């Protein structure tokens, strides 16, 4: 069995980590001209996803203990195209605070961005160690946008993450865009799309959508206001039991922030076996908080 135990950053504690978060948090209100004005957050939260997304449960492989994105085979995954925007953003932070490990600046920068856009509160837990290149999962772990709903619950299984899991995480697709050169998919989901709130179920069930193929040649799905769902996110409406839960979304964010904020932790921190003595999960303030 393969293992990976929590290991704090020597002699740090939480406000050596609210440090980070501080400087991630200002950096992200600094650079608000990235990608036509919707800022880094989407992109972090995006890429705390894909370097957690890799694991498999079956036999601890991936995750995001090891760091592993910092290694050409998986940075150069096609599935990760676009994310390099995220990791070039965290380097000046990474040099700021050389002490962290490279899975909980990745991890920590997803939470950031979700706390700064107004989302909700995500705990946190450092103690991730950076692990060799040959550690690197293969491509192919991270799932395709073109497939059905039985595909995504599938998928998600290898993550331990159940149908109100899955549809919980899939909110963050109010978030940012989706970008053609980048993935084979263009547009936004909605108007809000850099502040954190139940958008992405309001607009599926609320939007007219129709079906069109794209400049490369996917199928998506089109709204009269200019919004998109991948196929992906469309079958979320088309699952009987996934289509509850997007109701029950759309009708109380309060329930999605709770549910998402909890699968997120989650998603972050498959893999990870934290000791009995490691501290309690983190729960940093915004910079609004600390009048910052
Ligand atoms: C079935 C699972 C999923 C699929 C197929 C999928 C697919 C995609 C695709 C194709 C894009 C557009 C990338 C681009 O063109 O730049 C995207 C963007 C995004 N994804 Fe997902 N995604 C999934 C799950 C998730 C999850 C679980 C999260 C986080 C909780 C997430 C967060 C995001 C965010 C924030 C963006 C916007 C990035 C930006 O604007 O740069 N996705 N996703």
């Amino acid at each position: 069995t393969l293992v990976h135990v929590a290991s704090v950053e020597k002699g740090r504690s939480y406000e050596d980590f609210q440090k980070v978060y501080n400087a991630i948090a200002l950096k992200l209100r600094e650079d608000d001209e990235y990608d036509n004005y919707i800022g880094y957050g989407p992109v972090l939260v995006r890429l705390a996803w894909h370097i957690s997304g890799t694991w498999d449960k079956h036999d601890n492989t991936g995750g995001s203990y090891g760091g592993t994105y910092r290694f050409k085979k998986e940075f150069n995954d096609p599935s990760n195209a676009g994310l390099q925007n995220g990791f070039k953003f965290l380097e000046p932070i990474h040099k700021e605070f050389p002490w962290i490990s490279s899975g909980d600046l990745f991890s920590l920068g997803g939470v950031t961005a979700v706390q700064e856009m107004q989302g909700p509160k995500i705990p946190w837990r450092c103690g991730r160690v950076d692990t060799p290149e040959d550690t690197t999962p293969d491509n192919g772990r991270l799932p395709d946008a073109d497939k059905d709903a039985g595909y995504v619950r599938t998928f998600f299984q290898r993550l331990n993450m159940n149908d109100r899991e899955v549809v919980a995480l899939m909110g963050a697709h109010a978030l940012g865009k989706t970008h053609l050169k980048n993935s084979g998919y263009e547009g936004p989901g909605g108007a809000a799309n850099n502040v954190f709130t139940n958008e992405f179920y309001l607009n599926l069930l609320n939007e007219d959508w129709k079906l069109e193929k794209n400049d490369a040649n996917n199928e998506q799905w089109d709204s009269k206001s200019g919004y998109m769902m991948l196929p992906t996110d469309y079958s979320l409406i088309q699952d009987p039991k996934y289509l509850s839960i997007v109701k029950e979304y759309a009708n109380d964010q309060d329930k999605f922030f709770k549910d998402f904020s909890k699968a997120f932790e989650k998603l972050l921190e498959n893999g990870i076996t934290f000791p009995k003595d490691a501290p309690s999960p983190f729960i940093f303030k915004t910079l609004e908080e600390q009048g910052l």
